[PDB]
């Protein structure tokens, strides 16, 4: 009959207004200061004023509940939409569900990678909703980055970049794999998350004619404690200073949609370092809701309907 399809993301602000409790969500209910709150608001006015995340996110979950519809009629799949730090949150989405008469339910996070802070978190406030309410059943899907299509997308991406390359460059040319860092106290505990990303760079770099890459981490927080590193502004100077690489692309593959990470982490920042070396920036576009990414989910969800 009918299937729940729990997609669950970040959240992005709706409106300028909504910047402060937005913050003070991510920042585990401690509102942040008005430096905090002005620096952040900078970023989203640097990028054009507010992060397309939210319409991207909605053309991404309801663009996979039309593709799992129309390529099958064993069960008929309906998207709700959990966010993790703005409405509707993932608490809402299991609400809608259970309210709906919906009883078993496949969740999956708009991120490939899987990790104690990312999509645990999802899951376990996911598995506890539901837990409260007395249902739906929810079947989670932990990380999908192994998909041949997500791994064969991006190195497509990336090799049509890359052609319009001299081939006299192409030799100097660097692919900087990247995703939003963490604490590196993960690694003391053999959290999946590096070696996940270090698989996809792998993977990704042996189907590009790019000769050369390496891996980052983006977005480290405001705290005391060290993170996941090297940062990828740091890289491209240590990369530029002993390679003197004419071209950089990025790919923070950790992310599917062009967003403040990407649109200001990537477009701005690592554009400033490698407009200082000297060096020439890429940064393919980002999955978003294209037809090719929307046939990524569609096949990763529908390998976990068939498991269960
Ligand atoms: C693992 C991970 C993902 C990927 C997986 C997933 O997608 O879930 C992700 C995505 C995103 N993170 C986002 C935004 C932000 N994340 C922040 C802060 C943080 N993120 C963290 C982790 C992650 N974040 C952590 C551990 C903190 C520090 C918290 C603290 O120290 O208490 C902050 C505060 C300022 C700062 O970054 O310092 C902002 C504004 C947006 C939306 C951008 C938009 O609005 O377009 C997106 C897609
Ligand atoms: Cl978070
Ligand atoms: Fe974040
Ligand atoms: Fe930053």
């Amino acid at each position: 009959k009918k299937v729940g399809l729990l997609v669950m993301a970040y959240g992005t602000p709706y409106k300028d207004e909504d910047i402060e409790r937005y913050y003070t969500d991510i920042r585990h209910g401690h509102k942040p200061s008005e430096e905090m709150i002005a620096d952040l608001r900078g970023r989203y006015h640097a990028i054009g004023g507010l992060s397309p995340l939210a319409k991207i996110t909605e053309a991404q979950a309801y663009g996979l509940e039309k593709a799992l519809n129309d390529s099958q009629d064993e069960v008929e799949f309906k998207a709700y939409i959990g966010l993790k730090h703005i409405e509707p949150f993932i608490e809402d989405a299991v609400e809608a569900m259970h309210k709906d008469g919906i009883e078993e339910a496949i969740s999956i996070v708009l991120a490939p990678h899987y990790s104690s802070f990312s999509v645990e978190a999802y899951n376990k406030r996911a598995k506890e909703a539901a837990d409260k309410l007395g249902g739906p059943r929810i079947n989670a899907i932990n990380d999908w980055y192994k998909q041949p299509k997500f791994i064969q997308m991006w190195a497509d991406r990336i090799n049509e970049t890359a052609k319009q390359i001299p081939a006299d460059e192409l030799l100097d040319t660097v692919l900087i794999v990247s995703a939003h860092s963490l604490p590196e106290k993960i690694k003391q505990h053999n959290d999946p998350y590096p070696n996940q990303l270090q698989e996809t760079a792998d993977f990704i770099f042996e189907k590009v004619v790019v000769p050369h890459y390496a891996l980052g981490w983006q977005s480290e927080g405001k705290t005391g404690e060290p993170w996941l590193g090297p940062d990828v502004q740091d890289l491209t100077r240590e990369l530029y200073g002993r390679e003197k690489y004419k071209h950089f692309i990025y790919t923070p593959v950790g992310f599917v949609a062009e967003h403040l990470e990407v649109l200001y982490d990537n477009d701005y920042e690592c554009k400033v370092v490698t407009d200082e070396v000297g060096a020439a920036y890429h940064r393919p576009p980002m999955p978003n809701s294209d037809p090719e990414f929307l046939e990524v989910l569609r096949t990763v969800v529908w390998e976990k309907y068939s498991n269960l």
